[PDB]
């Protein structure tokens, strides 16, 4: 009205890890370390607590105090976007007030999981999500690990709440994605590395990206590529990154992040179960595609 | 060793609901009254904060509060299971712990749901919860809701664990289930109503149901009549029984129970959100179901 | 009216493989043998040019030839089906015809494959093709291959149909074949050996089998044991032809039953292109299972 | 070699539905003045006997005879393609050989559907087919369809094949073609209408429509926006023919193509079973689409 959701949230935000110590306890000096490489390699935002954050397996006071650690490092120079969703709907209101509370820029709210909730259930479920807090918050719709879509109906029913200013898809419905972009003006950002440059073309405004963990440089001067129209360039890196996108297939996010930021010098532990860190074969081959897209040696 | 899965915890389990009273607050009350309903009904064993009972939107001390109101209600004449599974290992090792603690009948573990772990980390995780507690533990394997899918070869190699003693199966693969009951012994219970017969017939134990909240009189006769070698009758009355799997098909189990109990007389309030209850036409059709059923009016 | 479908058709049906001589062309006289193999093993009905048969890569006269040099071997001690089904209604309206003339005791009409047709237009065409012959007509209902099920409200329209008499069933849903078996009283047919079993639980009337090629006699047992109320023998003899299934599972009908029936000494040929032959690694893989299902050495 | 993908087989190609007369006849007639408007609209190629073109309902010499009559229609100042891809290797070899004696300018050769070989089966079919004709062929991969995709290996080995020139895609895995693309440089054409911009930006060549039959004019313009780096007209271009991807996708492309058609005047005849043509209800919900498209009216 007329909010700038590129300002207010990004256009580079990485999904970040959530870094734990040697025992399995959360380092937040690790987290600042990151948020500030990350920051400083190109992105101008970030996420917290997001799928790649393994926010299935950090408490609610772990969250809080993940928060405000990347908020003081990185907050003045960065948008800090803090994960806002469960298959609680309570639970989600609780968490979404406290991380208002911290100061944290935006919400990251993802379709409930597990439980297949119907549609006006999801559609009740965000609009009292969106009423907990006056901070801009991005609908996130993944229906290959949440169990269900956000059908085209909903979002465009939730797209008139002041609150819910855009969607994170990793649905990969480039056509409906943008008929909903151009019907409602909500904000979409590429949940799908190996889909960032067709949802550039389909008019999303950035990344909630996870190679960028490893490749935000390259991630940044795809955006910039795109925006001045070189999409010759843009694909050219795309091609670079791509190895990456295969990377992940065969890991996970959560895996080939920490996986990979170790192989980069920047050692951030392993992951909480049930997720496992890589095996000696899987570090192996993520070298070797990073090697390919020459963000390693 | 030789356990017996049939005895250790039942035969006709429901998966019971989680009644809340008018303001949502949980209703130990009607969970009694509910549960010595189910019990007189035909039901052997129930499952407490299983899927239906709405284990995402409850807390931990609702779950422990909720498991001993059902053990001294019914604990004497009936097996309790009490569902302590997340997308959280260590929480899981906590919430099996304290359901040991309150001296619940066995444990029901579901895949970890929406964080999509490797194979490797799912035997890591179900080995370290049954780890947790000498009690039976079920494994639940669901892939339509947890996104992932327990591999046959991961159910073999956690079928040597000791307290690992059963699969909840809502997978369908009837041939694949059929083969490890053969090779290791597990017991199998049907996780899937509108497959109680198919899984009878390749083997199963029994059903941990849901559609038995309204007809468990009927499906305890087709575990006799299918027992007993009559497989005309079992089939007869499996017939009878389908229209309340078509209304599971069209409102999904939470919903369904809720809505099919208060028709019944029985009042267990209304679902937490995300979920809802159901709608006056949801609840007429749900009805005229319950009507062919001759489980209403 | 009452038709029987179990001997009009049979109740043990192969879906005989099209044997070819080394050259590829048809090869009549090991076609012949093996039919009164089939039957000698146990089978009363036959299926000519289903899918296994290779329909794909068969011309219209072959399948002609084919189905008279079956008819003069075990027309008169068995009952000889002939697939008239493609994705083109008229010409499975000449085919359904000629094939009639030639005195084939039923007809088996696959649901047409690639093309997608709506709903009514299946209905259209298969109400068509049922018109062309007062033949006993069998649907086929395999949407894994044809990439469009005949959904329940089809089958239902179609069961009033004087001709179309049963359904063959490779969709696997059991609990919808259940209810259509309780309300039109179409017989159904097995067009899934895995669910061979489940599918005699929920009523169906025999087996259009493909690891009958291997195994007609422990089938026929299996028939047997489950009619006579004995469950436990039909379970422990699916039990020993699972193997067959898994290899079934990794080579696909035809490269199954051609190569399976090579070792078992009955040479039939190769499959046609774009159909290929067992490779070394999958015959041994292939032997390995029939050698556990004790139809090999 | 350097062979000119862009040039031999065009850019904008329209798969023109096959017309037939008011008896079900084929109508060489219609199909010229359709060949000619399509040309006239922008099309500098087309394809005949396509999916569209309803290749499952035509015979072999109706495929020859509408070849030749849009050949010396459009032949001198547009590029034919003949569809020549059954789930028949020895009928493909045949067929592409006949249109090649006919004087097509390439060949369009889809996945064998229905009978789901496996992959060595399809790259023998593939290089089975690209050896009879030295035209240029494409592959044609539509897993939705065939049933079977064509996986990034075996296209990758069948890129060595002079006459395989590139891929029609109806699979929708941008991040595995725009790989291939970079690596093996075959040209991809978008076999889907609703991706057909993300497959620019992944750097196909153009466009082998559906849609384009009504909004021809349109799509040239969102190549040539594309070409001349105008992102944000190719967008605003493809928002203004959305409405025709969204009726297609209710229809399906030959039901959407014929009745779409005749609302432009240009009638085409109905389908050929077991496809059907529009309802009033589907005619009416088409033309809304088609006049919020700007192809109406
Ligand atoms: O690969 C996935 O399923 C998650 C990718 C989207 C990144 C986001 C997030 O972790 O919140
Ligand atoms: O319909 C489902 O997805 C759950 C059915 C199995 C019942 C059990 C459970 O609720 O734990
Ligand atoms: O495995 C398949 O897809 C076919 C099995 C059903 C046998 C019949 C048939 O070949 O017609
Ligand atoms: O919508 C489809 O499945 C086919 C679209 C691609 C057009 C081509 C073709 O008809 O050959
Ligand atoms: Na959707
Ligand atoms: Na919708
Ligand atoms: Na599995
Ligand atoms: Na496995
Ligand atoms: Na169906
Ligand atoms: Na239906
Ligand atoms: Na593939
Ligand atoms: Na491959």
């Amino acid at each position: 009205v007329g909010f700038d959701v590129a300002a207010r949230l990004g256009t580079l935000l990485t999904a970040m890890v959530t870094p734990f110590s040697g025992d399995g306890s959360l380092d937040t000096a690790t987290a600042a370390r990151l948020a500030n490489h990350l920051v400083d390699q190109g992105c101008d935002g970030l996420v917290v607590s997001g799928t790649t954050g393994e926010s299935p397996t950090t408490t609610d006071g772990e969250k809080i105090e993940l928060l405000r650690a990347v908020l003081e490092a990185v907050g003045d120079r960065a948008r800090v976007i803090a994960g806002a969703g469960t298959y609680d709907t309570a639970h989600s209101i609780r968490l979404a007030k406290a991380c208002a509370a911290e100061g944290a820029h935006g919400l990251l709210v993802v379709t409930p999981y597990y439980s297949k909730p119907p549609q006006r259930g999801l559609q009740a479920h965000f609009t009292a999500v969106a009423d907990a807090t006056e901070l801009p918050m991005l609908l996130y719709d993944i229906p290959g690990r949440s169990a269900v879509p956000i059908e085209p109906d909903t979002i465009r029913a939730l797209a008139s709440h002041p609150n819910i200013v855009g969607v994170k898809d990793a649905k990969a419905d480039l056509h409906s994605g943008a008929q909903i972009m151009a019907d409602t003006g909500l904000a979409y950002y590429s949940g799908d590395d190996a889909l960032n440059l067709p949802w550039l073309a389909m008019g999303a405004t950035g990344f909630i990206s996870v190679i960028a963990h490893l490749a935000a440089g390259q991630l940044r001067e795809l955006l910039s590529a795109f925006g001045s129209g070189d999409i010759a360039t843009a694909r050219k890196i795309n091609i670079a990154v791509a190895p990456l996108c295969n990377a992940m297939s065969r890991l996970g996010g959560v895996t080939l992040s920490k996986a990979g930021l170790r192989l980069q010098g920047i050692d951030v532990g392993d992951p909480r179960l049930p997720q496992v860190a890589a095996t000696p074969e899987q570090i192996d081959a993520l070298a070797a595609d990073m090697r390919a897209a020459s963000v390693l040696r």
